[PDB]
């Protein structure tokens, strides 16, 4: 049974016009910061991601809330990976010529990312109090949060490209061979790879000097072409329900914990935890025939299913760096793990409760 699916489905897709009404305003804005931020020197080669949830068109429930990606390319840079994590690293430089511009935030022979995202506060914080046209604040530290006219809220995130080989934690990783082809992760893995500032932190405490990796771009290609056959929704017969299953799926956590958010449980777990699970299925079920959108019910049931296995084993491996365990009990406690099991098998059990607006 597929009804009550299709219906939240529909629903999800009647915000398409409200989303792109503040979309306007938030591409106004960032366009400007973008302009002045290349004025100074260290941020010259800054650019537009246009990667997430709304690149990828799975932007499910809020529009006044976006997330934006700013880029910029680093030249020649060597990484070393912070104490054996796979996913955090440290970033230093190798060449003599010519002066790098981002010098003003080596603190030693490494790359700050506090100095670097202060920098990046300061021309943001200075640039929103110039701009008259639309009202702009920003929203204090917990990387850089705006408030268009009193309603949209912006998180900005830079990242650092890196055009050379991805990581050797990536080797085994992004395993698309038997469904998307082995040619196909040949041409993604040439294509660049990204270091957002994220600390680590080992339970005593922060290391406010390593990035993560970020293949946000990878994630859209795949979820945009994502069939076996290269006509996949492309026609009738051809029409699959892999979006579908993702949308519903990234539904389902943000309806529960919405439900649950006085009780502090389920936040910890996010968007990216279903999307992972849901490349991990992909993965299994290479076939377009397995994700038939008259067996919508059928794929679904798999993913919440697969979700859960995840859950209640504490696996769920990242899907670019597989030694990297995103349900470790160090990240996520068991008993926070078993409540979202309990209200997911509960929700799978009364034909989906939530999904009418708890
Ligand atoms: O939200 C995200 N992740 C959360 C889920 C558990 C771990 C960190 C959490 C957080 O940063 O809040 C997230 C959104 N994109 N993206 C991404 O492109 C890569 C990674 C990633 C995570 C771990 C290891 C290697 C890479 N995470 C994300
Ligand atoms: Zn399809």
């Amino acid at each position: 049974g597929a009804s009550k699916l299709r219906a939240v489905l529909e629903k999800l897709k009647l915000s398409r016009d409200d989303i792109s009404t503040a979309a306007g305003m938030v591409k106004g804005v960032v366009d400007h910061l973008l302009l002045r931020l290349k004025c100074d020197s260290a941020f010259r080669g800054v650019g537009l991601l246009n990667t997430g949830s709304y690149y990828e068109h799975v932007k499910i429930s809020a529009p006044n809330e976006f997330d934006v990606m700013f880029k910029l390319e680093v030249p020649r840079i060597q990484l070393e990976e912070y104490s054996n994590t796979r996913a955090y690293y440290f970033v230093k430089f190798k060449r003599n010529p010519k002066e790098n511009p981002l010098s003003q935030f080596l603190e030693g022979e490494i790359l700050s990312a506090s100095k670097m995202l202060s920098k990046f506060r300061k021309i943001i914080k200075e640039e929103i109090n110039d701009i008259k046209d639309t009202d702009v604040i920003m929203k204090r530290k917990r990387a850089v949060t705006l408030l268009i006219s009193e309603k949209i809220s912006v998180d900005i995130t830079l990242a650092l490209e890196s055009k050379s080989s991805w990581p050797a934690s990536t080797q085994e990783g992004l395993r698309i061979q038997n469904w998307l082809s082995a040619k196909v992760r040949k041409q993604l893995r040439l294509k660049p790879f990204y270091l957002v500032p994220k600390h680590a932190k080992e339970g005593n405490g922060f290391q406010e000097e390593t990035w993560r990796l970020s293949f946000s771009h990878i994630e859209k290609e795949i979820l945009n072409n994502h069939g076996k056959s290269k006509t996949c929704c492309e026609n009738k017969e051809e029409k699959c329900c892999r979006k579908d299953c993702l949308k519903l799926m990234k539904y389902l956590l943000e309806q529960l914990k919405e439900r649950f958010k006085d009780k502090k449980h389920l936040d910890k777990f996010s968007s990216y935890h279903v999307k992972t699970a849901f490349f991990h299925v992909c993965t299994q079920n290479p076939q377009d025939s397995q994700w038939d959108r008259k067996d919508l019910g059928l794929c679904f049931d798999n993913c919440v299913t697969y979700f859960l296995q995840c859950l209640r084993t504490e696996k769920l491996e990242n899907y670019f760096i597989p030694e990297f365990n995103l349900f470790s009990s160090n990240l996520i406690d068991k008993r926070s793990k078993e409540f979202l099991t309990k209200q997911i098998e509960y929700e799978r059990n009364n034909e989906f409760p939530v999904f009418d607006e708890f």
